[PDB]
RNA sequence: UCUGAGAGUUUGAUCCUGGCUCAGGAUUAACGCUGGCGGCAUGCCUAAUACAUGCAAGUCGAUCGAAAGUAGUAAU
């Protein structure tokens, strides 16, 4: 039950001897709301076959997520180009207060309570790009431990 | 135990810098249309401009002389 929504549907074009070929991209995210999540964007003379291409895409990167209590574990600051989004650790109810191409992701993610401002420019493609850049570098509380001879975050 | 939502807009199309505008609240508010009632609260932001008229700090005869009025033949 790999969800799928479009995020932008831009209209692109280049001139050619007279005339100018117009051709449809979509931005897809696809997310079964357990853990996986990829994004697919693509170009098509159609809007059924961009959306096709860019689902095909989107389900051939699909990376790993994982969660803590619905939310995410530690804050962070995704860096795509000049879009920067913050992420922060949420209580178990606020919801997601996320808003455009970042809430999409997060709801496709599975997250659910999240904190999030977006701090740089408004294009979909770097919001996601940072989005997912910040979600990728996160520390789980067991990576550190194997590394820092803890225990198990124990104390 | 706190805790943050974005979008439109330069270009044939794209990215960035960057300004403008909007989605939310708020007031001692005014205007247009309309208009039934009740519980709370507010009500010259301007000319510290000029003001009719009527009210807004008096009280004690158990401090004191006198006066006045009513009863009383008078004293009282
Ligand atoms: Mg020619
Ligand atoms: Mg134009
Ligand atoms: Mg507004």
């Amino acid at each position: 039950e790999f969800e799928e929504r479009i995020v932008k549907l831009k209209r692109i074009s280049k001139t050619t001897k007279g005339g100018r070929n117009m051709r449809f991209s979509v931005l897809v995210v696809v997310g079964n709301r357990k853990g996986k999540i990829g994004y697919g964007i693509a170009k098509a003379l159609e809007v059924p076959n961009a959306i096709k291409k860019a689902i095909k895409a989107a389900h051939n990167s699909l990376h790993t997520i994982e969660i803590h209590k619905g939310s995410i574990y530690h804050e962070v600051i995704g860096r795509s180009g000049a879009s920067r989004v913050l992420l922060k650790p949420a209580p178990q109810g606020t919801g997601i207060i996320a808003g455009g191409a970042i809430r999409a992701i997060i709801e496709l993610a599975g997250y659910s309570d999240i904190y999030t401002k977006n701090l740089g420019r408004n294009t979909p493609i770097n919001m996601i790009h940072a989005t997912m850049d910040g979600i990728l570098k996160q520390l789980s509380p067991r990576r550190v431990a194997i590394l820092r001879n803890k225990n198990l975050n124990e104390l």
